[PDB]
């Protein structure tokens, strides 16, 4: 269709006030960044309950993308989702972040604001929904078709929902870290993909993102082994076109500078003693 242009948002969407918001909101920054790796059994149980909300949350928009509708209401499905189950929507207030939910349209590499836009035949819509619930977060995301979708937009996402699942399957206890962004990227670039570098995954537990990073390209000079306990995501977004990018006029919306699309999903993953466990169903 046409290059994306920002739309109008909605005004604020309320959260009942016996739902605890995170420390964050309404604040310039959050208090992450240094937090502990491995979680404690206690935060690991909290965090199965708000993997799966965020993973429902994330699912019952994604049954309403369809064209003609607006990825404010996506949103709204979204939030009214997790306030049902008793979770704050994390990214709500984070740094001023005004909704719910990130939807990211075709060439929109992540960070989309729900708005006015009318989604049409044809297009992919990113949505990534994160549920705080019990003190800790669960972070989820994924690429959805609206209509008859191009085979080459087809084939991206499809190709990006693997490389995520490959990755995935790669932890466990003493594996490095760097393999999962050499699976991704190795994988991607088999269809000339590029593999974005500046966006990553991260630690995700009591804080959204904990300081822990996780690169989804091959960047062997990461020494990081993981450990049973530890909590984190894997959600690359992956280029048709050249990873130059701009930002736009809202500070958030991060969108391809050639304009080509791109895709992307995410888990929220826990290392076991043996494996690993997709918090967010
Ligand atoms: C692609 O998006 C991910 C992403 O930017 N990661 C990079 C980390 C972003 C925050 C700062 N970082 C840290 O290491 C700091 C320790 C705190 C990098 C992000 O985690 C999304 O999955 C999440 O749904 C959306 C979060 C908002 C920021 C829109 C509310
Ligand atoms: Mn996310
Ligand atoms: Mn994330």
């Amino acid at each position: 269709r046409t290059a994306l242009s920002p739309g109008v948002l909605s005004p604020t969407r309320p959260v009942p006030n016996w739902i605890a918001r995170p420390e964050y909101v309404g604040k310039p920054a959050a208090q992450e960044g240094s937090e502990p790796w491995v979680q404690t059994p206690e935060v690991i149980e909290k965090m199965r309950v708000a993997g799966r909300i965020a993973a429902g949350a994330l699912a019952e928009a994604g049954k309403a993308v369809a064209p003609g509708v607006t990825t404010d209401e996506l949103d709204r499905i979204a939030h009214e989702y997790l306030v049902d189950n008793g979770a704050y929507p994390s990214t709500l207030g984070y740094k001023g972040f005004p909704k719910s939910c990130c939807t990211s349209l075709n060439e929109v590499i992540c960070h989309g604001i729900p708005d006015s836009t009318v989604i049409t035949d044809g297009d992919i819509v990113n949505i990534d929904v994160t549920a705080y619930i019990g003190g800790v977060h669960g972070d989820t995301n994924a690429t959805f078709p609206a209509g008859d979708v191009a085979d080459e937009h087809r084939l991206l996402v499809d190709r990006t929902r693997e490389a995520t699942m490959r990755a995935i399957n790669t932890v466990k206890p003493g594996r490095a870290l760097s393999v999962i962004g050499r699976v991704i990227e190795s994988y991607a670039n088999r269809f000339g993909y590029n593999v974005v570098r500046d966006f990553t995954g991260h630690g995700i537990g009591t804080t959204f993102h904990n300081g822990l990073v996780v690169l989804h390209y091959d960047q062997p000079a990461v020494e990081t082994i993981m450990q049973p306990g530890m909590t984190f995501t894997i959600e690359p977004m992956i280029n048709l076109g050249a990873l130059d990018y701009e930002i736009w006029d809202d500070g958030w919306t991060v969108v391809t500078k050639d304009r080509k699309w791109t895709a992307q999903f995410e888990h929220t993953l826990l290392v076991t003693d043996t494996g690993v466990e997709i918090l967010t169903c």
